[PDB]
């Protein structure tokens, strides 16, 4: 991969592989959100980052997860080649903002996107906090000056508000543990794998059916290595719409709330 | 990647991804099972491929047995080239090997060795070979042997016993999600790697690295399924497993493991 000539983005090809592939002959939505995360840590190294920066280094400071949007109009075959662009822009105090593009790279045209919010934090305490001057400024150098997003609509499904899943709900998958190929070079559970237990408990006429074009997920509390999950998902509506909660087996702790959207093959 | 210039082996280059590292910001044991398979498909489609015979007749290839060697595991960022090929083993079913190699040293971090047996895909009975296919394989692969472990008595070839209860360690509860299945809805060979190693003790990941892997296949294990994994230390670390399902206690693995100080 490499910058674009004017150095405020970020290009990377990948073909798609035999594992990477599901029930359809095509990438997972799981595959998608890896390729999103390798493409924006490529991005990161490529500007100096390493995505904390001198000053973030210093005071504890990490970037955090809080929402991920994806939206898929057609999932790569294996042996194709996708292309992903990805860039970065302030949100002022509220965080950060990372966009994702992708393309078939053969027609040129776009077959995905996605947007995902970024907050501050401190490492060990966990406490959020508002983007400083000092900081902001760092990364401002690499972000485009204008408005550039991804989903750019009026009313786009990116931002809209989650509600709580109400019991009883009327699917669910329960004891969903993390295994050591769930977790990242620094311990914790990635990103992903919480993609894949909210789709645990989509049942099995769903998957046979329809085809995942929207998941919007909002990341709440994290999941410690010995932790166990239990994913829940009542339906809300020709396309189908899902309600999904992730939580803690034991104590019903919130972990992470979510939004899918299918439509039929 | 592509055929080499006798079209007898196929290589192939893989940029080692962020998410494919472990603790020691290295290249996973799964990920690099993962990028063996991925390349023997790629042989397998550069060939013409199953053959044309077994499709009609409903006969599929397993694997038997896997054995993967590492010398170096590769760092997020760099390149890692694998040249892979087939071999018969007469009637007993064929051989897939594969080499690892540094890119920029040129130097062998890695290898594997694998066997597959013909099985009928619908009733899943073992049945050896014919002769009939083999007039279809033997044309892609080297007809003098190629070992990657060719060692007079090997680790490759050891047989595995089967481990006594109690084990001294144990993970139980496993169950296979969706991203641990393939296009066919049959679990991920590779996933049976990860399972074997949830019940190695987080002592020996933080003090050692694993080496060598050996894994006999005896049964799948289904999407409805549950696991359980045993670990008993047999000893450098070395370590004799089993994977069973929760229930009846049914073998689908055994296997044993190498670890050296790091
Ligand atoms: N891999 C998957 C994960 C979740 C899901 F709902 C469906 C699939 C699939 O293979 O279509
Ligand atoms: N990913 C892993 C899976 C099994 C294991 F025993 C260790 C690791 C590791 O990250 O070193």
């Amino acid at each position: 991969g490499s910058l674009t000539e004017d150095g405020l983005s970020y290009k990377e090809k990948f073909v798609v592989r035999s594992y990477e592939v599901g029930s359809n002959k095509t990438a997972t939505v799981e595959t998608i959100a890896n390729l999103l995360q390798e493409v924006g840590c490529n991005h990161a190294q490529s500007v100096g980052f390493s995505a904390t920066t001198t000053t973030m280094r210093k005071l504890h400071l990490i970037w955090v997860t809080a929402r991920m949007h994806i939206e898929i109009y057609k999932y790569p075959a294996w042996g194709d080649v996708v292309e992903i662009e990805t860039w970065c822009q302030s949100e002022g105090r509220i965080g950060t903002r990372r966009d994702w593009i992708l393309k078939d790279s053969v027609t040129g045209e776009v077959t995905g996107r996605a947007t995902s919010k970024w907050v501050m934090m401190n490492q060990d305490t966990r406490r959020l906090q508002k983007v400083s001057d000092d900081v902001r400024d760092e990364y401002l150098v690499f972000c485009p000056q204008e408005p550039r997003l991804a989903f750019p609509e009026e009313n786009n499904r990116s931002l809209k508000k989650i509600p709580k899943l109400e019991d009883p709900a009327q699917y669910s998958m329960i004891g969903l543990k993390p295994r050591r190929a769930d977790l990242d070079m620094n311990q914790h559970v990635n990103n992903v794998t919480y993609i894949g237990w909210v789709l645990e408990s989509i049942p099995q006429e769903i998957v046979d059916t329809h085809e995942l074009q929207v998941i919007t997920l909002d990341y709440r509390r994290e999941c410690q290595q010995d932790d166990v999950v239990d994913s829940l998902t009542t339906t809300t509506s020709n396309d189908s719409q899902f309600l999904h909660l992730l939580r803690l087996s034991g104590d019903g702790q919130e972990i992470n709330r979510g939004t899918t959207l299918w439509r039929k093959k």
